[PDB]
């Protein structure tokens, strides 16, 4: 992504201690959605792609 979304996902981690990885993978997420929530879940709302967001286990394949 860019500096757009570097606010986007910027929030959706900040609090991860790790969100290093995060913005990375959100990043790409955020590329693919082209959209992404304001807040640290519960905010899908806004954009719930992230909650569709579902692997093999069903998991979310982004952080």
């Amino acid at each position: 992504g860019s500096s757009f979304c570097d606010s986007k996902c910027g929030v959706r981690c900040s609090k991860a201690g790790y969100q290093e990885r995060c913005l990375k993978y959100c990043g790409i997420c955020c590329e693919k959605c082209h959209c992404v929530p304001s807040g640290t879940y519960g905010n899908k709302d806004e954009c719930p792609c992230y909650r569709d967001l579902k692997n093999s286990k069903g998991n979310p394949k982004c952080p």
